């Protein structure tokens, strides 16, 4: 695939430094979607603010959890059937939470916003689609999940 390529070259420079760039995603995803803030529930207390996710290790570990699960799947990039299983879990663990499977779009645009936003001009067109693409295969394996 030429798209492998584009998602392997943009990820190495967001693997450099990847809970900056997850802190950029999560302050973003919260920005747009901020009835997500009460799913994150460590010590059975909520997060008032986003901010206050910030301030959190077990928020900020769940940032370094998401960048590895999007590291999985950029090293699976040609074949994600590899992680069809694990990711339906993933989903149904969300579902769990309290995720809504619609949700999931938000934070692919949050992702995007990330890349957008750290790769600058070097993320063309071409880049955003493989992204897109790759993303959705993510989330459609998660969605088996949600049961469908
Ligand atoms: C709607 C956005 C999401 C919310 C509200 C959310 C919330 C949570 C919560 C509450 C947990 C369990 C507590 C924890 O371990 O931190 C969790 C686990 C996790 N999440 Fe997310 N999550 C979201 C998106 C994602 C995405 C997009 C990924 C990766 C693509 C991801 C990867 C993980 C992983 C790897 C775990 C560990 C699950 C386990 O095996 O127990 N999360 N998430």
């Amino acid at each position: 695939r030429p798209e492998s390529e584009l998602i392997r070259q943009s990820w190495r420079v967001v693997s450099r430094s990847p809970l900056e760039h997850g802190t950029v995603l999560f302050a973003r995803l919260f920005a747009l979607e901020p009835s997500l803030l009460p799913l994150f529930q460590y010590n059975g207390r909520q997060f008032s603010s986003p901010e206050d996710s910030l301030s959190s290790p077990e928020f900020l570990d769940h940032i370094r959890k998401v960048m590895l699960v999007i590291d999985a799947a950029v090293t699976n990039v040609e074949d994600l059937s590899s992680l069809e299983e694990y990711l339906t879990s993933l989903g149904r663990k969300h579902r769990a939470v309290g995720v809504r499977l619609s949700s999931f779009s938000t934070v692919g645009e949050s992702l995007l916003y990330m890349l957008e936003k750290s790769l600058g001009p070097d993320f063309t067109p071409a880049t955003r689609t493989a992204w897109s693409r790759l993303y959705g295969a993510v989330v459609q394996a998660m969605s088996r999940g949600w049961d469908g």
